[PDB]
């Protein structure tokens, strides 16, 4: 498929896996949004 | 002296600046509550 | 339509009004994936 | 002695209780920087 150029590309190192699985969810959560953006203005 | 055993190390690609220095404040906050589990709660 | 059994409904006090905004945003994040949760992950 | 302007007083309509108990604790990881603002960042 290959998806087009988003944004920049950062990183960020989560100690202790715990609190990684915590961090993913937001991660995917504002991900969601952002392709919301290019949907209808509904 | 910090702590003996770390926590597993793992890393996330974060897509946009922006929202990157957000994710990176909730970063700092849960390790600053980390440092805080070694005192009983008070 | 919609939800037929809500969850249960509490609420939380958030100082500052500038930190608000920002927990806001998170909240509508969350309740995005709860209504994706309908049809199986594709 | 705590702070003495206090910031606005908002609130946030959570729903459900598993998420819910998400939330608090983001709540108590951003006041617990509030009071580091006092001295100098070291």
């Amino acid at each position: 498929k290959k998806k087009p150029l988003d944004g920049e590309y950062f990183t960020l190192q989560i100690r202790g896996r715990e609190r990684f699985e915590m961090f993913r969810e937001l991660n995917e959560a504002l991900e969601l949004k952002d392709a919301q953006a290019g949907k209808e203005p509904g």
